[PDB]
């Protein structure tokens, strides 16, 4: 039967945390099935159906800087190198889902924030109070999912599919960093109270979210240079949504004001010490084998340093 092949370089370095995808677009759909393939099997999906789902999920990601196709591959890799790591931690269903929903987390993205929906008063943040954009996200998903010859989950009973959208809709959801901060600390507490139970289905869904958030952040876990390329991409979104912040008569915060363009350093500096270090901390402490991540954050938030004190 037919296996997806990857160059020596490749084959090797996708297995590495620290693999970034490369610039060529037309090798990100068959980098995925290698990850389902190797991750979850040749059996989990139909090869026609799971090649027009991944083209119909391209199609749907827009042009924007950073919440882009490339960001949806890089974050299932991210899901992948964690999954093959935790190898028996996780259901079929678990493996399954994850890497489809790691694709499918940012579908048709627009580049602006919740907070920028319920500025402008745009549609979506009336039909979708909170975790406007993530409630757009899978809602998107489920759309492609019932396209005619997209069912990638066919084969799946009833109870078996109504489980995986489940899982894939919770994934979604948690990529709202919004949510991060609450779903880490109570992750945190259970964790030293020991009372932490992978059995507790309610467990699981928090450690899950919080692999989402990891696997959504994990360009602070790169080499420093895709790390630092990256970090223009996200700056020229927020930066744009400052700008549409001001065409609104609204002072944006100072993140997406690009006045305050020569304070990045500093800006990213909170950030890895406010949200990243404590993603990856309370993650390797959950799943061991993930320390690579947080390893390389640490490595990161050396070379912001360094941008400061003039070294970089
Ligand atoms: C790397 C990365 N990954 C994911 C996300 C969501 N983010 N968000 C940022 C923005 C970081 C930030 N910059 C600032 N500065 C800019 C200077 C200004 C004074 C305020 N404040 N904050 C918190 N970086 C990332
Ligand atoms: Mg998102
Ligand atoms: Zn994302």
């Amino acid at each position: 039967l037919m296996q997806f092949t990857l160059p020596v370089r490749l084959c090797k370095e996708i297995e590495l945390f620290h693999f970034d995808i490369g610039p060529f677009e037309n090798m990100w759909p068959g980098i995925f099935v290698y990850m389902v393939h190797r991750s979850c099997g040749t059996s989990c999906f139909e090869l026609e159906k799971l090649c027009r789902f991944i083209m119909s999920v391209k199609k749907n990601y827009r042009r924007v800087p950073y919440h882009n196709w490339k960001h949806a591959v890089t974050v299932a890799h991210c899901m992948y190198a964690i999954l093959q790591n935790n190898h028996t931690l996780f259901t079929d269903l678990e493996r399954k889902g994850l890497l489809i929903a790691c694709l499918c987390h940012d579908l048709d993205h627009r580049g602006f924030s919740n907070s920028y929906l319920q500025k402008f008063d745009h549609p979506l943040a009336a039909l979708y109070s909170t975790s406007t954009m993530e409630q757009h996200h899978f809602s998107q998903t489920v759309s492609i999912l019932q396209l005619e010859g997209h069912n990638i989950f066919s084969t799946l009973s009833s109870s078996e599919y109504e489980q995986v959208l489940e899982i894939i809709r919770k994934a979604i959801i948690a990529t709202d960093l919004a949510l991060y901060f609450g779903n880490r600390k109570q992750l945190e507490e259970m964790y030293q109270t020991g009372s932490l139970n992978l059995n507790n289905q309610s467990h699981r869904d928090r450690v899950i979210g919080l692999m989402m958030t990891a696997c959504d952040l994990c360009s602070v876990t790169k080499l420093w240079p895709v790390t630092k390329l990256t970090a223009n991409d996200i700056y020229a979104e927020f930066w744009a949504e400052g700008d549409e912040m001001k065409k609104l008569g609204i002072q944006p915060i100072p993140m997406m004001d690009r006045d305050k363009k020569d304070e990045v350093p500093q800006g990213q500096l909170g950030f890895y010490n406010a949200v990243a270090i404590p993603c990856y901390t309370t993650l390797t402490q959950i799943l061991p084998p993930t320390e690579p991540l947080l390893k390389a954050c640490r490595d990161n938030l050396s070379q912001w340093e360094k941008v400061i004190r003039g070294e970089e």
